[PDB]
Parts: C-alpha cells; structure tokens; sequence
C-alpha cells in the first residue's frame, strides 16, 4: 500500500527510507504513484551491492517501453527506442565513449573548467551585495560543461530549450502527462535537426566524436537527448546541493582552505552525503531470482534508492554527518556495477573545481536561512530554485 516516491523534494530525506531500511525484509513492495505499477524497493547497502552487481537484473529491460515503472510517463520521445547508451555500445562505440568521457577528456578540459569556476566565483566576489549561486555559478558552469564536453556550442535560446525540456520531462509531478511526453518529443526533434550540425563545429565534445567515428540521424539524435538528460539536470542539481552542503559546514570548508590536499576526500563525501535523485535506479529480473531470501519473479522491477544506501548506518558510521575523510566503503553516488556513471570523471572534475573555488574564498555563506531555500517540487533530480549567498 506504500506509494512511491516519497515526495522528499528538499535535502531532508523522507523518513520512510530509514523505516524500510530497518524493517524485517531486505526488499519491500511499493506501488508507483504515477502508474499504479507494483515495484520492489531496496534501501540497504549490502542488498544493493548484490542486486546491482547481478547482471540478471537488467537495466535495459527496466528502461524499455512497457516496463513496470516509477515515472508517470515513459522517458522517451514516442516512437523512439529510448536506450541510447546501449545502442551506442551496440554500434561499437565504447572506445569513443572512453575518449570523450574518460581521463583523457578530463586532461583536455580540466584547465578551462577550473579557470571558469574561478572566473565565476571572482566575478561574484567583486559584486557589492548578494547573488544567486544557482543562477550565477552553477547554471553557467554546468551549461559550459554540457556545451564544451558533450553537445557542442549552444546559443542561449538552445540551452534554455534543452534545460526546459529536461526540467519538464524528468518529473514525478508538477506537469501534465502530455506536457511531460512532449518535452521529450521537442528535445528529440531538436536533435533530429541539430545533432549533426553540432558535430560540425570546433571542439572535442562527445557528440562530435560520436558523429565522426566509423550513424543515422535518429541514432545521433538519441545520443544528444541522452547527453542532455544524463549530464545537465544531474550536474546542475548536484552542484547546487553540494554548495548548500558546503555553506552549512563552514568548519569543513575552513579545513579545506588550510589543507587543499583534502579536497578530493571532500568531493567523495559530498557524493555520499548530498542527495540528488528523488527516485531510484531500477532493474528488471530477466528470470525468477532471489535477493536475500525474497523471490523476485521474472519481469518484476527492483529499485535501489542511492540516497537510502548512502545513508545506511550498517555501511557508514553516523551516516547523516558530513565527514570528509571518513573511512567507510564506496559511496553509491555514481551507482554500482556495470552501469556505474561513465560521466563520473567529468562530474568529479567539475565538483572538485567547485569545492576548490569555495575553499579558496572563506566567508562565503547563505544570505537566507536554510529553511528559506525554495525547492523545485517533483524533479527526479533535486534542485533549489535559488541559492541566495554573500560574503
Ligand atoms: C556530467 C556529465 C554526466 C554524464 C555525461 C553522465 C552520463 C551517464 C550515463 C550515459 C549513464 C548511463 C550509464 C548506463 O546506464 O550504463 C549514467 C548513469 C548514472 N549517472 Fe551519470 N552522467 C553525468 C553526471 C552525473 C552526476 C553529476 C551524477 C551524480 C552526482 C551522476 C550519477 C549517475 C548514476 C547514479 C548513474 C547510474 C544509473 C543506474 O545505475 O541506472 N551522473 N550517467
Ligand atoms: O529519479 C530517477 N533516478 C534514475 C536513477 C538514478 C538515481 N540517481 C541518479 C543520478 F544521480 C543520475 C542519473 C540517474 C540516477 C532513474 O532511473 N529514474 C527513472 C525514473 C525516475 C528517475
Ligand atoms: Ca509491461
């Protein structure tokens, strides 16, 4: 009878996650609020590891059209396949995805990424009065990341369209079903017209490397939509949430100011501590399976809340405490197993650049109380409406 998700749109995690984590079962039945579909939900680290590293629990089958699902609408343009990352790896493009997303891409981009974060912070520090870290730092930094490393150079209008399509499509509520679907239609039709054009510009952005490698307009458009939904609301949501975390922990920031070698530990702890998705990664049983004693029938979908797992006290001592340099296991902020986020290198690079830009300038603080922060309600990927801030 428990419906999913739990409407915890701010950084305050729903109490249900601890309730289920403490209950007497390793997986719990829920019902999708948006479709009425029955789903399984995992909240414990030990169980999550087992699930996400068993390839008989399939991601592609859970993303497929017609699957039991937590989203109110299918997350694809009608009539399209909607599984770009599989299609690209199927077309033999793993080596290109590594060149575009891996350590060589980070070496290519980290210089300007850090120059940009400093330039943005410096411009804000030269201003008299208050400013908005969401609109004045995160949005330009994450837009530049998406443009220069993933899509190619976008005009302001094009960026606004894609950002709007992501915010409208990647929702549990707040928009009608047909508005939600049409957001994917608009983005797909944008890339049907513009994906190849974007590839024919200067740069080494991933969509270029995909278009240049040894692909139909429909496949390249699916790649563009993938890069928007995978890179834009995630990075912008996470950077906003990590800034809120840092601004609430001035002692930790002061330690990073004094000991810049401790920033990478703080980046990893932010990935554990700062919640992002309001839903769950999901996988469909491709045959009858058993997880810690509970039978999962072929075709049933099992969900893992990364947020729940990252706050599991059996995994992390004092899980609700922001503690850079804690010595526990790998966080789940990028997932686990074969589908571990391939954007994790660029993500870490932009997070580190943000953490260092903040640590170099102590005194940065919120210009309102944490409870005065307003949150977009119903996004898959949490994001505050604004982060009023000041020195
Ligand atoms: C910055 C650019 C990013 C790109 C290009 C990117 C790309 C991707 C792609 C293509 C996938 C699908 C992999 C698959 O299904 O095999 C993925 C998964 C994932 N990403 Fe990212 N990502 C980015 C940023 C982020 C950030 C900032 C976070 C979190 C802080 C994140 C968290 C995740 C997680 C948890 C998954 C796993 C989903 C699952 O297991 O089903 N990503 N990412
Ligand atoms: O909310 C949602 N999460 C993702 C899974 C996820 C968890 N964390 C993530 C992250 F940080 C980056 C990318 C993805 C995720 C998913 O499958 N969704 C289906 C329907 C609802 C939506
Ligand atoms: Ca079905």
């Amino acid at each position: 009878t428990l419906t999913y998700p739990f409407h915890d749109w701010s950084q305050e995690l729903s109490p249900r996650y601890a309730q289920l984590r403490a209950s007497d079962a390793p997986v719990c039945p829920v019902v999708s609020e948006g479709t009425g579909d029955p789903l399984w939900l995992v909240t414990r680290y030990a169980t999550a590891v087992k699930l996400l590293e068993d390839s008989r629990f399939s991601s592609e089958a859970a993303q497929a059209s017609g699957a039991p699902r937590q989203s109110p609408v299918e997350l694809r343009a009608p009539g399209t396949r909607g599984d770009a990352i599989a299609m690209l790896r199927e077309a033999g493009l793993r080596s290109v995805l590594a060149d575009g997303l891996g350590p060589r891409a980070v070496r290519r981009h980290q210089g300007w990424i850090n120059d940009l974060a400093e330039t943005l912070m410096s411009e804000l520090a030269s201003r008299e009065g208050t400013f908005d870290l969401a609109a004045d730092f995160v949005e330009p930094l994450s837009s530049a990341l998406v443009s220069r490393t993933l899509l190619g150079e976008l005009s302001a209008d094009e960026r606004d369209l894609l950002a709007h399509c992501a915010d409208t499509g990647l929702r549990f509520c707040g928009v009608t079903h047909e508005e939600q679907v049409h957001a994917f239609t608009q983005m797909h039709e944008f890339f049907l017209e513009h994906a190849r054009r974007l590839a024919g510009t200067p740069g080494e952005h991933l969509l270029k490397l995909i278009a240049e490698a040894p692909l139909s307009d429909e496949a390249l458009a699916e790649a563009g939509s993938l890069l928007v939904v995978a890179g834009f609301p995630t990075s912008s949501g996470f950077l906003c949430g990590a800034l809120l975390t840092l601004l609430r922990h001035p002692d930790a920031v002061q330690e990073l100011h004094a000991h810049p070698e401790r920033v990478p530990s703080a980046v990893e702890e932010l990935l554990r501590y700062t919640p992002l998705s309001t839903g769950s990664v999901k996988r469909m049983a491709t045959e009858d399976l058993e997880i810690d004693g509970v039978r999962i029938k072929a075709g049933e979908v099992v969900m893992v809340s990364l947020e729940a797992v990252n706050h599991d006290p059996d995994a992390f001592e004092d899980p609700d405490v922001f503690r850079p340099g804690r010595e526990g296991p790998m966080h789940f902020g990028f997932g686990r197993g074969r589908h571990f986020c391939p954007g994790n290198r660029l993500a870490r690079c932009v997070i580190e650049a943000t953490v260092r830009a903040v640590a170099r300038r102590p005194g940065l603080r919120l210009a309102v109380a944490p409870e005065e922060i307003s949150w977009h309600e119903g996004l898959f990927f949490r994001r505050p409406r604004a982060i009023p801030a000041t020195w």
